[PDB]
């Protein structure tokens, strides 16, 4: 891979078994071009990939007829207007921000029967006083409850949990992170207390 971020949304896709052939995606936080890569491998029709941060996507991925590279000052600004449509799958792993302030911007470039999939990072929603030394959510409560009020956000518009899955590959400084499967429409919504079981067990069978 052209990037080892491209491990992780293997991953996630593999644990969710939802496919991308066919389908219209936006790489949300595209940077090096892993989330990209994996996408165009698995026979994506088309990949917006908005460029959101430092980090240069790689030049093989930016010539690519399949991939529209948008430059945008964040996520928070996405809009279907910007990427040139609504799309079925959506990927995001983004630094230093919390998944809640970029939730309604994710959600609205989705179409009703998209797939979003994004990669919580609980040292960037947890807070300050609750990180750990060396900035490591070390406590497994408080990653769950980091999952936990991303999920309820999610529900607050409209989009419910249908999965939980460690990432294979620890973040920075050896953060654990987790992708949830969220989805507007669908006959799996995890109750509440589902969504803790498969919490809980994410938590515990780690990367």
């Amino acid at each position: 891979w052209v990037s080892r971020g491209a491990h992780k949304l293997v991953g996630a896709l593999e644990a969710f078994a939802i496919a991308v052939a066919g389908r219209r995606c936006l790489d949300a936080g595209a940077s090096t071009g892993g989330f990209t890569e994996v996408l165009l491998d698995r026979g994506a029709a088309h990949v917006v990939a908005a460029d959101v941060g430092y980090g240069q996507l790689a030049w093989s991925l930016r010539n690519d007829p399949r991939v529209v590279v948008l430059e945008r000052t964040n996520a928070r600004g996405l809009t279907p207007e910007a990427i040139g449509g609504r799309v079925d799958l959506v990927v995001a792993d983004l630094s230093f921000i919390s998944l809640a302030t970029v939730l309604p911007a994710l959600v609205g470039c989705a179409s009703r029967d998209a797939d979003i999939v994004p990669l919580v990072k609980p040292q960037f929603e947890v807070g300050k006083g609750q990180v750990g030394p060396g900035g490591v959510v070390h406590d497994p409560q408080l990653r769950a409850r980091s999952v936990l009020a991303v999920a309820r956000r999610a529900q607050e518009l409209g989009w419910h949990s249908v999965g939980v899955k460690a990432s294979p590959l620890p973040g920075p400084s050896g953060n654990v992170e987790y992708f949830l499967w969220l989805r507007t429409q669908t006959d799996r919504a995890l109750s509440a207390k589902g969504l803790e079981d498969a919490v809980h067990r994410a938590i515990s069978e780690g990367p």
